[PDB]
């Protein structure tokens, strides 16, 4: 057994391994996360999660052999884990476990937040902040997959390109800037200023008080952890992680998800392990598109071994 | 027809009556009672743009409420967007409810906004489920004490804060089923959820005691505001009726219905009134903006018929 340590307190360069109904799972996958970055730099303290605190997200087999990803309140940067069942999944055959470690925490945070929490609807519009993100593609699939008209921002124009190739169903009229507020204006047009019955945010100061102006009248504003009440607001502050009744209904959408189609893997960006700190310093970068992940163990041919 | 109007923004002393939808009704209006934001107009701390029954009046924005009878002579009672402290209001249907027989015209008139502003909070944004815990603040105000009705109603365990010992003692003979625990200070109240609710806190709040009372919420409660966060779940509500008043909806409806099946279960009960003759509007107004009451400051435009 090893896990992932920094050695040195704040420092991305000391990330290390050092060796050391319950289902004990053997990890080929470890996600990495925003959380894992906070933690690494000193940003989060561990007193704020509810030894190594590093990793919440896996990919790999059970004692039975069996496929299997799942959610950990910590310790998922680790060779094995140990975890109620209520935080696993079965992996699809369509799917390699590489690309299953991307799948736990961007499809449970987007099904709590616009399902749970947001009470989506079919047909409603939502607007989508910063659309390429982990969170964001998720909630993406999933307003699609309800037939709401979807509004999105991305950061870029190859971002945009990601997002059409994808999802055919988006078209051009889909995306607007997230590095600026012009997003409202085209909000504002395209819904014949009525304005989106959700909000997804995870953007700041100008781009939030922007957010808010684009909300039709009864909508709802998630966010990822005057007007407000002429236009009857609802805000929504939205933390995964508490959750280490409600959890099982979060639990059942995605696995529905997933049979159903609407769960897709994202495109992941794979370390060897004897790399992980190259991984967290790649991670904290911000560059790239979807997941970064860490081979723990590579995947045999076999499906059940 | 004649409506109040002050003459001169922000000053009472310039108070005085001034004579003058297709399936609007016309309604004869025997008594208009006075609301926040009619005091906020009148005293020139609100502007009448804010308003969204601007649009709706072409003089006066005082009155959002009445009791009176419609056009066949039966009594009803409503809501209206701007001028209601008026002898005759325009409106449509969707804003008028029937007065029960054993209301007097006089208390009908306490019912419409503090009613249809804490259902619309409690039931169609909190969502409230029997049993749930919630903190009220300010318990004998008008929405307070409405939503305390609603709230009991639904078997909640209430807790609410009240500014002094009166209070206290209006809400115990308004509500029998308030006990001791019940009460705290609006003026010590965290201390006070916590301890009985086991540290688990309240699983709604109605409410500037704001970081207080967010720390009352149980993780996952919901805050209502009549106009950590992310490690508890927390929702926030934005509540302003008004946005209602211009034209009626669906959304409109559905608390209506509210206000309506509450009437006819017995949780909708008239508020406390005090009453002022029409002559006296400017007084009402004064007392209003002291506001040393408990319940409704109605202005009696029209006597009840004996
Ligand atoms: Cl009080
Ligand atoms: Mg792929
Ligand atoms: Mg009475
Ligand atoms: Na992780």
């Amino acid at each position: 057994h090893a896990f992932v340590s920094t050695l040195t307190r704040g420092d991305l360069s000391s990330i290390r391994w050092v060796c050391s109904g319950a289902q004990l799972c053997t990890v080929y996958y470890a996600s990495l996360n925003f959380r894992d970055i906070m933690l690494a730099t000193g940003k989060l303290s561990p007193d704020a999660i509810p030894d190594s605190l590093l990793g919440m997200e896996f990919s790999g087999r059970d004692a039975s052999g069996k496929r299997v990803m799942g959610l950990v309140p910590a310790k998922g940067l680790a060779t094995s884990v140990l975890l109620s069942p209520d935080f696993l999944w079965d992996v699809p055959s369509n799917w390699t476990l590489e690309e299953a470690a991307s799948v736990p925490v961007v499809y449970s945070t987007a099904y709590y937040a616009l399902v749970v929490r947001g009470r989506v609807r079919p047909g409603e519009t939502l607007l989508i902040h910063s659309g390429s993100g982990g969170v964001g593609q998720a909630a993406i699939a999933i307003a699609l997959s309800l037939g709401c008209r979807v509004f999105t921002t991305v950061g870029s124009a190859e971002k945009r390109a990601y997002l059409q190739a994808r999802f055919p169903q988006l078209d051009s009229t889909s995306f607007a800037n997230s590095r600026d507020t012009s997003f409202e204006q085209h909000v504002l047009w395209h819904t014949g200023g009525k304005g989106v019955d959700l909000v997804l945010n995870s953007l700041a100061e100008e781009k939030l008080q922007a957010s808010v102006r684009c909300l039709a009248t009864h909508g709802r504003f998630l966010e990822i952890g005057m007007a407000i009440f002429l236009k009857n607001v609802t805000f929504h502050g939205v933390l995964l992680d508490a959750f280490f009744a409600d959890w099982r209904e979060v639990w059942a959408l995605v696995q529905a998800g997933i049979r159903d189609g609407v769960v897709r893997p994202l495109k992941c960006t794979v370390f060897h392990g004897a790399q992980v700190e190259d991984a967290f310093r790649y991670m904290a970068q911000g560059k790239h598109i979807g997941k970064v992940v860490v081979q723990v163990l590579a995947e045999e041919p076999e499906a059940v071994l």
